C-alpha cells in the first residue's frame, strides 16, 4: 500500500531503517537488505547522520550509486563531534550538517530532512528559516521532526504558516503496542496539522517479536538499557502472540501490522539487521488485522494515566456530547 507523507510524494507502507548499517550490519549485507527491500517493492529509506557516524548514510549513498526512484530521508540535530556547535538546530551546525549528509549520500536533493530532536537552545524561527532557505536552494524537498513534543509541533506548524514557509510533512516518533504515549498530545497535534507519523521501533526493540524464552522483565538488552518503563507489558506481548499463531503468522508480524493500521500513520520504519529478518518483517504486509483483533490490541495496550490531563476523567470532560 502507498500513502502520502502530508505532501504529494507517495511512499510505501513500510520504510527501511538503516540504523544498523554501520554498527552491526556490514556494507555488503546492507546493500543486499536494500536490494531485498526494493525487490519487495518499497521506495522509502530512513537514515541519520549520527547513525554510525554517517557511515550509515555513505552505504546508502554508495548503493544509490550502484543502482540507477527511491524516497530518501535523513536527520540532523545530534552530535557529529564533541564540540559545542557539532550538535543543535542552529543554522550554523545544520548548514554543515546538511552539506555533509548531502555529500555522504551523493544526492543533490534530500527528499525528507528531519530534525532528530527538539532543541530548546535554538529558537524555532531560526531553524524553520534555515529549512525554508534549504527548500528554496533545492538542497531538500520537505522537512519534518522526530522527538518533538505536541505543543512543539503545534508551535512550529503555525510559525511556519505565519512566515509563508512550507509546512512540516511528518513526525518520526517511537510508537508500538508498548510505547503509546504519543497519543495524548503528539498525535492530536499532527492530525490537526494533517501531518503523517513515521513510527520507528515497532517491535518495541524485540519485546514484541518474541525470539526469547519467557525472559526476565528487567532485561536491558531488549528495548532502553532499563527494560521496563513501557518497554502490563506481558499481557500485551501475550495477546500479540495468541493472535499471531491463530492467524498462522509471527508475533512480530501482527505487531507490525498493528502499527501500520493505526490513525495518522504513513510508514513504519523496519530495523532489519539481516536479509532473513527483512523477510520476517515484510511478511506483515500480507497480514491485515481485522477490526476486532485491533480493538482488542488497542484496549490491552491502552495507556492508563493519572486521571487529570490525559486519563478517563479529563478526557471525558473535554469531550462534547452532541446531545
Ligand atoms: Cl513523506
Ligand atoms: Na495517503
Ligand atoms: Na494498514
Amino acid at each position: 500500500y502507498r500513502k502520502l507523507g502530508n505532501s504529494g510524494t507517495v511512499v510505501t507502507s513500510y520504510c527501511l531503517g538503516t540504523m544498523t548499517f554501520g554498527q552491526e550490519t556490514d556494507e555488503a549485507t546492507s546493500h543486499l537488505i536494500m536490494d531485498d527491500y526494493i525487490k519487495a517493492g518499497g521506495n522509502f529509506i530512513d537514515t541519520a547522520n549520527v547513525y554510525s557516524a554517517g557511515v550509515s548514510e555513505e552505504i546508502v549513498g554508495r548503493w544509490l550509486k550502484a543502482r540507477p526512484q527511491v524516497v530518501v530521508a535523513t536527520k540532523g540535530r545530534f552530535p557529529m563531534g564533541a564540540g559545542p556547535n557539532d550538535l543543535g538546530l542552529s543554522r550554523t551546525n545544520l548548514n554543515r550538517a546538511l552539506n555533509d549528509s548531502l555529500r555522504r549520500l551523493g544526492v543533490e536533493q534530500i527528499d525528507l530532512y528531519q530534525m532528530h530532536a527538539w532543541d530548546a537552545v535554538t529558537p524555532i524561527e531560526e531553524t524553520l528559516r534555515f529549512l525554508d532557505d534549504a527548500v528554496s536552494a533545492g538542497k531538500i524537498a520537505y522537512y519534518g521532526f522526530s522527538n518533538y513534543l505536541g505543543w512543539q509541533v503545534t508551535k512550529a506548524v503555525h510559525v511556519a504558516r505565519a512566515n509563508h514557509w512550507t509546512a512540516p510533512v511528518t513526525l518520526q516518533p517511537q510508537y508500538n503496542l508498548l510505547v503509546r504515549d504519543i497519543e495524548h498530545e503528539i498525535v492530536p497535534a499532527c492530525q490537526d496539522a494533517a501531518m503523517g507519523l513515521l513510527p520507528w521501533s515497532p517491535l518495541g526493540g524485540g519485546w514484541l517479536a518474541g525470539k526469547y524464552q519467557r525472559d526476565v522483565m528487567p532485561s536491558g538488552a531488549t528495548r532502553g538499557e532499563n527494560p521496563n518503563r513501557g518497554m502490563r507489558t506481558w499481557q500485551i506481548i501475550d495477546m500479540v502472540a495468541e493472535i499471531a499463531k491463530e492467524r498462522g503468522v509471527s508475533a512480530a508480524q501482527v505487531a507490525l501490522a498493528w502499527v501500520v493500521a493505526r490513525p495518522a500513520v504513513t510508514a513504519v520504519i523496519l530495523g532489519a539487521r539481516t536479509r532473513e529478518q527483512l523477510a520476517d518483517n515484510l511478511g506483515a504486509v500480507a497480514v491485515t488485522l481485522s477490526t476486532e483483533e485491533m480493538e482488542r490490541l488497542n484496549r490491552v495496550s491502552a495507556p492508563a494515566m493519572a486521571d487529570y490531563p490525559y486519563g478517563e476523567r479529563g478526557v471525558s470532560q473535554r469531550h462534547r456530547k452532541m446531545d
